[PDB]
């Protein structure tokens, strides 16, 4: 029925306090929802961002009505222990009734790798992340606990400042194995852009873990996360994200690169092929209302959209005004949150 | 020239009523917020701790208050110190000079849920200057390396920086780290004690700051006391046995682990234990007097914690009657970038 | 029906090992026939002032007395000692003084062993590390040459060489219930602290089922109370000993993550005389020592080990040999620890 | 005037069999007691290695006798330093004037039952240094802590510390062990060897206690031999076989881990193998000599160990024999406080 | 003295091969081979990486060519440094004169195998030169021990040793570890770069050199180089395209793990990327004269791979139109004892 | 069957070019297999060699017919890491197709300790022998594997460069639980001379792990490796083995000796009575023809005949003209070699 998509917040590209101002205007303009990076690092030196996303979802929470969550946080001990990230979802939802929902992921060395530690294969970091998500569900029943496992360790904890319930543990990954473990252990899901094989394949293994575990997976949220370039030419529009998200272009494994310099490099060699499915790159808004409506189409509750152009406030009004209202949504289609 | 500091007690009120009550404190004539960072509160009377990074967000963009953490303990447990420093810088820049960066030694209430063995407090000294080095290293906002005996950082840079980095205070009770505070960071943060120990550190400060050729005329002096504010003396001492039973604990209380622990030592505190730790009288007079004596000594600012769940009560009372009344030196030294 | 006798608790964390030689000679004479030695590095309190080496000392009240004596207790989970060094030491002793020593042991206390620098576990992650350096303890009183690979411990090759024909009983020192019930499964009797009757009941009869479902027979194992008191002249004398040299029994609380004596000596000033209720029986009034005693007995604790919280042991241990000992009644067939 | 060490072999005799021979050992004129301290014996025909700590309680309290380790390891297998410190601190202050503490870098036979890696010499010899900084900074009887390369002591006092020390005695043969015993320690404890190797040690610890700024005689040189003595030459011969064949093997034995092992090496050894390192004769002139000879070149008190089981009657002999006609410098210096 | 050398590419091409073309390239006028040590290819279309060292005892035993690693991590993932000291010693000793150790910083494609943490490039820099350190000592023949930050190593000696080293070479691209390798080592190796790149790393050694006492002048400046020959430029191009896209990857490549990582990378690759990098011509005039620029920059020696599997064709070629006209300086130092 | 015999190259005595050269020699004197060790230090000064042998096996393959192997090398991560020592055996199997077999062994402190690390008792190394002994065979199966066990760690890995049949696994040990673990999880068997029943016990365990693991062990190498001292005189046999290998006379454990001086002082001890049954030192040809032709009578189907004498040219030459024509070989009995 209503109105509604999601806005995708660059913590890599644009300052803190250009973001706050810009979801606020996307509220305004129709969108509903807030997607945030947590990232230590930008993908290379010409984003030139990487803020705190804990302490700015603060001020999203206290200045808006939209619903926001992280896109996504590494549980897995680099940069936060499971813990941490327990007691910072749990702060967040009882300042924020209704409104958060935990995002988290496997994580990348670009962000990782600062605390000098043994960086695992993408498979062994899966199960680091199977055991963080033990960890987070442990302290969301606002017990006293205990863990011991092969990576982690709590001693006697407890989150005295808990929701009456806890908010939604939502994994991002693009795997079809994690993606059924999503399904029978978590709330919901996000996936990034991809052909419509790979996304049905992706939804499938999802439903197959829900139902297995005797969940109802037409009540769980299956979000997306796609990439776009709008501008007033096409030309501009191919130029922005060339120059801005080059990484679109790297159809690639990423998770073990270490340093912007990397990416930067590695940028030099991208063309506007490359971005084929993966930034949609026009200025014609009736194309950017089909794209997202068929993403709609295959099941997708939710989408996250993140324009690469750095006239943020110029593609909010512009969605505002000739894509958002035109979106058909499903009246019963669940959200992620409660 | 009126001016006076609040603080925001985590371990025992919801993030929501702290967020409103500062609110409070700011119309009613306080100019700044300490807030503590923990896991877990003292007792389980208490009953809270959120994670105050993501509240300090919401404070920031709802107020214009200052604000600071009271302290955060960037030693490697719960937080890495390149996190707390991003964290740090984040904040700063959202709110440009309005946050100062309180750092301490921890202590294992909130430390030991990740685990690992827990140093003496001079260790735990010596892992705290390396933090400092680290921090301020990223606060360079240049790429760096560091490796010393606790801490390791592949190539790491904050790309989003201010201008100015935020003031580290340190806070102590400890003549040395006051020394090594002068020497190395921007500002003191020390607990109430006689006159004797509050001139020690003090002078200990000073000499610090002017042996590495800084004036510490132009630094914050800065002390946190608790009090306990009702409409009779008798709701007052009840309220301190009640609320605060660690505030009549004359003894170190950094190896205990468990809110259940201080809950038991609780057991054997009575009234005479808060002499000198807790001023506990309905006579605003009375709390006047004992502020100003801690301007007279010296310190540039104050944050007084009532302990009492009246909060409101108290942020009014103190507002009409205390903070009006109190004699600032006209160019005292606040905490904040300079 | 059985012959008189009480135990005698010498506190390292007070008494300079000589005194504790000279008073544990004479408890001998005065009826006392038995020993029990704390294992620490320091003491308590400032105030208590003394830690010996308890393994040397006991080989010279071994060399000097008759007395049967135990630790009370020693860790053995490889912070001061490695479980296999524990099991050497009881072994030496008891084949040096054969039928009098039994090794008490427990899982320790930050205050002894923090001194190493490791990481210092949960008190139910301890009790994992107790039960494992059990199991090399018991490995080892086989007196063939053993191996072991666990969680917490490694021995390779290894065998105890001077070995008594019957190894010392394995003794564990505990106020848990979940522990009591595992001493009775795992080893050979319980020693517990004093404490009100109820709990006492309760971890007797957790021992008793423990070792019932293990298929032992409770009624041959040793079940064994340390108890403080202060005795003095008069009952205002005996508050003042037990308020300035033993604080720490006035204090219901967790006590396994403090580290220093220092931390004890500022803990000690929020002690007052009502904390040691229960804890620590306080008066000059010997009738009421010997009926405590009595009681402890009928609850069936098979022995007793008094610690006198005062300075005055001298005069203790005459008071008690003249008003008390003579007139305690234990069971026949009592089960003591011993081999 | 007269006086002598024996030497209490944990490896062989039962803890009871040694108290009863050092009481007896005070009677006919032995003054002092060295007391290894051992896990395991060389050899399971020797068959025993009781925790000597215990041990030395007893002892004490039994006897008048002067004693010590020969030697501890404090280097934290078995033992962390602060409880060797603890033990030491004890003995001497329940028998002040008696103890002292002799300590060396230890044997795999010993300390591979805990499992860690075992270093080579010159890297235990490191070990050692920081392990007698550990002992001394206890022993000045205050609140200490302590980080270095292989050693972490938060926060430790003892409480139970006599007014003076124990002195601390390395057990060494090596050149440089040696000056830096004398350079940090009280005094040396060494093996039997030849002449040369001897006197190279008694001078290497000599340089290091002058440089300190030290006195070197009034520093205790100390020496433990080996020997067997019996009814006839014979007897004498087939006991240091039987007993002690780790006395004919002239190699280094520091890396061996088992009993078992030292048992298999042992069929190959013959009388040969041990001249120079057993002196085997029933001939009592002939051991007065030899120990007299390692008086004259310096040292203040000799240890001796007799490799057979006739233990008591090597004590008489010795007390009869031996021990009257030995002629001590009248001021040498004695390992004590 | 015509010459040139060979660039044997395990990456690519089994070892039975490599060994029956090195025969190949002696008979045409090469007289020098550089061999890579890896586990595993760049790419599975590349598909192959024999164990080196192996091979290299074949090389020496059925030619008289010189040859070298291109080159070893001795940094303790695959290889701990005693391990390539013994292996070059061994080298050496049965090939007297022909052997030369080239070293470096490793990749992650091979070095990841064993699951340890991979430190940046400056960190690896610092284990390069402990490793170095390791080398040398074990290189004198003696009973060495060494303990620094990344390495231990207990007594040890290279009883089978040469007379006179082997030289080490060290192969980098890094300003900083040039200059060390003048100080440290004995040459340099480095890849192909534009040429004030190639000057910069030139003089860096050279001033390395001097500062140490040493005359840069009688040392090794080697340089290994990339091309693709073929009957036509489509063929050739192709060729690079399809065989070494990871020669078109202008970018750190010493953190990605996998063989499939760079194949998924190669995708994004295209002919001009190449430029610089990969010399694709059919042309061997020109062949020649980059070749010739080369020496002229002041390389001593040049090792050259062929990117195509027409290796046999390469090697005939280059020996008739390209070898033959290159002019060396007459007294130019090799990598030799 | 076809007349043959092993040769052992001693890289413990032998510089490698030499070594080259006398197997050359051996191959047209009618030896058809070379074993040699993998050492980095030899047992003695006086032995004075340890050449890398994996530089020099692929100088033996690509100059000769004969197989040849590692006798044995330690794949348990201290010189070696398992994924490597697969990598360098499928290398050579490759280079050589038919001709390599992997030796492998729990190691000796001699060679291992040069890396300073941690080095277990035998026990202990038989675990680990057996983990590298699966990550060698995952890594022989050509694809991409992963591992991660108890002591070590695999990430991605894949021998591109890998025979069609992989080379044989064969384990030297004299331990009877080893060598039924061996007729289990590996390819073949090779154990040093000893007594009738030791060497029957070890058949019988190799061929009875095989049985139960579904596998023929009449198909399977049952190898032997032997220590001789022929020499012109019986006198000069006695004295090139007391002079060369010392370590022949040494019936004790020697896997934890760290120095060839170590060896050198025990070999002081060493008489020619203590090489009975363990060097046959005699200038008798018929002899050592009898003495193999007897450990081919008990089932072990080929034999490395290791001279320790330095006299290597005149021993091959000696045993080519009187000992190998003579010696009778069941038809079809299995050799290392692929298959
Ligand atoms: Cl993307
Ligand atoms: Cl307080
Ligand atoms: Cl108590
Ligand atoms: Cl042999």
């Amino acid at each position: 029925g209503s109105s509604r998509l999601g806005y995708s917040a660059s913590f890599e590209q644009f300052h803190p306090s250009d973001l706050l101002r810009w979801c606020q205007l996307a509220e305004q303009e129709g969108f509903d929802s807030v997607l945030a990076a947590d990232h230590f690092h930008p993908w290379t030196p010409e984003q030139g961002q990487s803020g705190f996303v804990w302490a700015w979802l603060g001020a999203l929470g206290a200045t808006t009505r939209l619903r926001f969550g992280t896109g996504v946080t590494p549980p897995i001990g680099f940069r936060y222990h499971p813990a941490i990230v327990a007691q910072a979802a749990a702060t967040l939802e009882a300042m924020f009734p209704g409104r958060f929902w935990l995002g988290i992921g496997a994580g990348e060395a670009l962000n990782e790798h600062i605390v000098g530690r043994y960086w695992p294969e993408p498979a062994e970091r899966i199960r680091m992340l199977i055991e963080a998500i033990e960890v987070i569900q442990k302290l969301f029943t606002g017990k006293v606990i205990r863990h011991e496992g092969v990576y982690f360790k709590v001693e006697s904890a407890k989150l005295y400042t808990m929701p009456d319930v806890p908010p939604p543990i939502i994994v991002g990954t693009a795997g079809p194995y994690m993606a059924k473990k999503t399904g029978q252990l978590c709330d919901g899901l996000l996936t990034p852009g991809a052909n419509d094989e790979k996304l049905r394949l992706l939804l499938s293994r999802f439903e197959e873990g829900a139902r297995a575990a005797g969940k109802d997976p037409r009540r769980m949220p299956r979000m997306i996360q796609v990439h776009v370039s709008w501008a007033e030419t096409d030309e501009q529009a191919i130029e922005n994200a060339l120059r801005e998200w080059p990484n679109g272009g790297m159809a690639f494994p990423k998770g073990d690169i270490r340093n912007p310099e990397d990416f930067q490099a590695m940028a030099r060699l991208v063309r506007p092929e490359h971005f084929q499915g993966r930034v949609l790159m026009t200025s014609d808004l009736d194309r950017h209302g089909e794209f997202l409506q068929h993403l709609i189409d295959l099941g997708f509750t939710e989408i996250y959209v993140h324009n690469v152009g750095r006239n943020q406030e110029e593609f909010i009004r512009a969605y505002g005004r000739a894509v958002i209202p035109h979106l058909r949504w499903p009246a019963d289609a669940p959200v992620a949150q409660a």
